[PDB]
């Protein structure tokens, strides 16, 4: 009764085909290097004296 | 009082009869073997590149 009138028909599909690159038409993932610099400089302090 | 009018009679029975065959014609439990082979593929992957 729960299967009365069911008919299954195939419509289409999709395929997993990957292009083996010998010609390498791909940029992959770019790798860059930048350098940061932090400026660290020192003050002076009030003096200690003995008379 | 509860057992008033109680009548019990028999109807039938069953027997466990077994056939001690000598020629033998029983298929018993057939013993077989077979295999399910499986094929496994190793694909390639998208490339990693620095330009």
């Amino acid at each position: 009764a729960a299967l009365s009138g069911l008919t299954v028909t195939g419509v289409g599909y999709s395929l997993e085909a990957r292009l083996t690159n010998i010609n390498q038409l791909e940029m992959g993932l770019l790798i860059d290097s930048d350098v940061q610099k932090q400026g660290f400089m020192i003050p002076t302090l009030p003096p200690l004296v003995i008379v």
